C-alpha cells in the first residue's frame, strides 16, 4: 500500500515537525549556553507553526547579523562570476524587496511573500532535519522547508548544517525563478507515496541539482545549487579547474554517493533548468 503523503499545503503540518533537532558534540555552538537556548528559541517557533500562520518574525542578535555580514560580503564578490544569470537577476529583487544587505538579516515572512507572488513558492520553518521524504513532499505544494537560525558566530564558514544564511542566499533567488520553481515541484509532485527506492533516487538527484549543480550559460559553467552558493570556498572550488564534472543525467546521477562533511567529488553540470525538468520527467517514468 502507499505509505502517507499530504494532498493539501496544511497537511505538511503533520510532518514538518517531526525532526532531528540541535543538540551535534563537534557543532562549534556545542557548548555556548547562550546558543543551546538561542537554538531552542528557533526550533520552537518552527515547532509551533501551523500553515496559515504569518511566520514568527525574528530580532536578530549583533552577532547573528555580523555573522550574516560576513559571509554575504565575500559571497557577493564571488556571485557575479559564479553564478547562474538567473540567480543574478532576482537577487537584486531581493535587496530591495526583502531587506537584503549586509546589516540586515531578511525576515523569512517577507521572502514569503515575495515568492508567492513570483512562483507561488512559500517557505515553512522547520526546527530540524526532516526525512527526504518529508522535505520532499513539501515541494509538491511549492512549500519550502527553511531554517531560521543562524550558525554559530565562532566560525562564519561553518557550511554542513544548514541554516538561514543557506536558505536566504542558497536556495531562495532561485525559488523565484519559474523554469526552476517548476522543476523543484515536480520532483516533489513524483516523490508523494511513491517507494524508498524512488525517495532515495529523487532526493539524490535534488541533491545534485537544488543543492550543488553547475549549469552551462552561454559555454562557460555556472553555479545553480544552494549548497555551493551559500559555501565560500566550495563555490571557488567548484568553478576552478580541479572539480570533477560529469553532464547532468538521472539514471546515472541518482546513484552517486552525497557528501555532507566535505566537498563533492563530483558536480553535476545541467544544460539548462527546462532540460534539467525534461530528463527528470523521463526518468520518473521508469520509478513508478
Ligand atoms: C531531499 C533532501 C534531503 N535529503 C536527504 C538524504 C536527507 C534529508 C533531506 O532533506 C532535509 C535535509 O536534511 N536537507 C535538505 C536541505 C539541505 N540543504 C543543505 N543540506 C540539506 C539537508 C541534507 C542533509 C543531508 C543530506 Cl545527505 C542531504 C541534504 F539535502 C545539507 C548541507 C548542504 C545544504
Ligand atoms: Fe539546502
Amino acid at each position: 500500500s502507499v505509505p502517507w503523503f499530504p494532498k493539501k499545503i496544511s497537511d505538511l503540518d503533520h510532518c514538518a515537525n517531526r525532526v532531528l533537532m540541535y543538540g551535534d558534540a563537534d557543532h562549534p555552538g556545542f557548548k555556548d549556553n547562550v546558543y543551546r537556548k538561542r537554538r531552542k528559541y528557533f526550533a520552537d517557533l518552527a515547532m509551533n507553526y501551523k500553515h496559515g500562520d504569518p511566520i514568527p518574525k525574528v530580532e536578530f542578535t549583533e552577532e547573528e547579523i555580523k555573522t550574516w555580514g560576513t559571509v554575504f560580503q565575500e559571497l557577493n564578490k564571488l556571485y557575479p562570476t559564479h553564478a547562474c544569470r538567473e540567480y543574478l537577476k532576482n537577487l537584486p529583487l531581493l535587496s530591495k524587496y526583502c531587506g537584503y544587505r549586509e546589516d540586515n538579516i531578511p525576515q523569512l515572512e517577507d521572502v514569503s511573500n515575495f515568492l508567492k507572488e513570483r512562483t507561488g513558492f512559500s517557505i515553512r520553518p522547520v526546527a530540524g532535519y526532516l526525512s527526504p521524504r518529508d522535505f520532499l513532499s513539501g515541494l509538491a505544494f511549492r512549500v519550502f522547508h527553511c531554517t531560521q537560525y543562524v550558525r554559530h558566530s565562532s566560525d562564519p564558514f561553518y557550511t554542513p548544517e544548514p541554516d538561514t544564511c543557506h536558505e536566504l542566499l542558497g536556495h531562495v533567488p532561485l525559488l523565484a525563478e519559474p523554469s526552476f520553481a517548476q522543476f523543484s515541484q515536480e520532483i516533489g509532485l513524483a516523490s508523494l507515496g511513491a517507494s524508498e527506492e524512488a525517495v532515495q533516487k529523487l532526493a539524490t538527484c535534488y541533491f545534485f541539482t537544488v543543492e550543488f549543480g553547475l549549469c552551462k550559460q552561454d559555454g562557460q559553467l555556472r553555479v545553480f545549487g544552494a549548497g555551493l552558493l551559500s559555501s565560500i570556498s566550495e563555490l571557488k572550488h567548484a568553478l576552478s579547474g580541479h572539480a570533477k564534472v560529469k553532464p547532468f543525467d538521472p539514471k546515472i546521477t541518482c546513484k552517486q554517493e552525497c557528501l555532507i562533511t566535505t566537498f563533492q567529488d563530483v558536480y553535476f553540470v545541467s544544460e539548462s533548468f527546462e532540460d534539467a525538468k525534461e530528463k527528470m520527467r523521463e526518468f520518473t517514468k521508469t520509478i513508478k
